[PDB]
């Protein structure tokens, strides 16, 4: 069924996943010295290339590969168009490993054919709360706690093979060579997501969308006018009124985050993320990197009460190419990132996110039902989208968990 995934250290079925009771590794313990020094063999007409993702011209070459060949919606109406600034941000967080960014190029002209990127993340990925309870009931607490400590692993994203090279088994070669380069740094697990089903997810969640510019969304067929609106004399007018938002934020003392906020945001975030079974641990440098505002890329606001940061939210921008509309070239989408509320209900905090995104010319706000994102779906008028984002580990057995126990946002 899966000539490649069947050879890999991942759970092979839902049945298998159903059995898993403790977190821990799948594969034989191995050492750096065991791993081949040399890149995985590849056809003599291709060559491996490590782009410098802080060099503009290399970022640009990756940017074009992804712009023309990366993930589309199911009807080939949209394709993600991550910006060059977004790729430098995503691919180069503090202590990133340049060798984990892996490309294939055609040796002749150096056309870029394929890419995959890994970045470091520190993740809590020990046995989940519901399984630790069962473990206590069986007198198996110590085995259940063995891998509780946050682990330094690889987060993989941006796997892409050129549309002309599809279904040539090139993706598995990219994945093998990435795994080699990560293992050569003594890292043995990875976390990744995909909108496709692969062997075998530890969590799965729906996507959600909140319309900000419904006339544009309907025009590009991101959204329809829903059938119930036909009872109205002017369905579109009622649709716009439905999604209208305040022109300015409602929380007094909302402002953009600044460098001086980094310690208080780290504290409130890290306290909040603790309540989830799987989640990242961020240093001050990482909070700085992932949350300080960056034009066109990431937008972060804090609620400041008595010179104190009590709440914050962030979102990032990924535009999508709209394929074949005469009025519009791009869908301007905001994605809910990390947040923490301590002084106000989460719906009141996120309503400000929608207000800001709307004021800044975003067409839609998107998220997956991780974190406590379900708590504000109804009141903030999010609707479920198509399909599901699935979360995976490489070389890590892990009991199935609800997406509301996941706190790792994936770009
Ligand atoms: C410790 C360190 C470990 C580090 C690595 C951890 C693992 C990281 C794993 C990567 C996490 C990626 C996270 C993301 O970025 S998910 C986003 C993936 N990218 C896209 O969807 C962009 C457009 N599509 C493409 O570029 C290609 O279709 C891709 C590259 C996806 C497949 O290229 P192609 O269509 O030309 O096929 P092939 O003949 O070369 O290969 C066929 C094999 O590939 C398996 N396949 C298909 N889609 C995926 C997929 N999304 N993840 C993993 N495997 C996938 C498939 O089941 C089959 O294996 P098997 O079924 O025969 O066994
Ligand atoms: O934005 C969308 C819908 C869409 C799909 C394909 C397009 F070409 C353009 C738009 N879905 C969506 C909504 C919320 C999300 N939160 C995280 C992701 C994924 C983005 C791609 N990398 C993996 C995470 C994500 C995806
Ligand atoms: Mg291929």
């Amino acid at each position: 069924a899966h000539a490649f995934w069947s050879t890999q250290p991942v759970p092979q079925t839902e049945d298998e996943t159903e059995k898993i009771v403790f977190a821990g590794p799948m594969d034989e313990p191995k050492t750096v010295a065991d791993i081949p020094e040399e890149p995985y063999p590849i056809a003599s007409t291709f060559e491996w290339w490590t782009p410098n993702m802080e060099a503009a011209d290399d970022i640009h070459a990756i940017y074009e590969l992804l712009r023309d060949n990366y993930v589309e919606d199911d009807d080939s109406m949209f394709r993600f168009n991550y910006s060059e600034e977004f790729l430098q941000w995503a691919l180069c967080p503090p202590n990133y490993i340049p060798d984990w960014h892996v490309a294939v190029r055609r040796k002749a002209d150096k056309k870029l054919l394929a890419f995959i990127a890994g970045v470091p993340v520190t993740l809590r990925m020990g046995t989940p709360k519901y399984m630790k309870v069962k473990a206590q009931e069986k007198g198996e607490g110590e085995e259940a706690a063995k891998y509780d400590e946050p682990r330094h692993i690889c987060e993989i994203n941006f796997l892409c093979v050129h549309k002309q090279l599809r279904e040539k088994r090139l993706a598995p070669i990219l994945i093998k060579e990435a795994t080699r380069r990560v293992n050569r740094t003594n890292v043995w697990q990875a976390v990744y997501t995909a909108g496709v089903l692969l062997p075998t997810p530890y969590a799965s969640g729906q996507y959600f969308h909140r319309s900000l510019n419904p006339e544009k969304l309907v025009e590009i067929r991101f959204s329809g006018i829903p059938a119930q609106y036909q009872k109205f004399q002017n369905p579109m007018a009622m649709l716009k009124r439905n999604y209208q938002l305040p022109s300015a934020p409602k929380n007094s003392g909302l402002r953009e985050m600044k460098p001086s906020d980094v310690p208080q945001v780290r504290r409130i975030l890290m306290n909040y993320l603790d309540s989830f079974d799987v989640g990242p641990v961020f240093s001050d440098a990482e909070i700085s990197h992932y949350l300080l505002p960056r034009d066109g890329v990431v937008f972060t606001y804090v609620v400041e009460n008595d010179k104190k940061v009590t709440d914050f939210f962030s979102f990032y921008r990924i535009p999508s190419t709209v394929i074949g509309n005469s009025n519009y070239n791009l869908l301007n989408a905001a994605y809910v990132h990390y947040y923490a509320a301590t002084s106000i209900p989460l719906h009141q905090l996120i309503l400000d996110l929608l207000i800001v995104a709307h004021s800044r010319g975003f067409d839609v706000c998107n998220m997956v039902e991780i974190l406590d994102n379900r708590s504000f779906v109804e009141q903030l008028k999010f609707g479920a989208g198509d399909g599901h984002l699935r979360y995976y580990f490489y070389n890590w057995a892990y009991p199935k968990i609800k997406p509301s126990q996941v706190a790792l946002v994936m770009l």
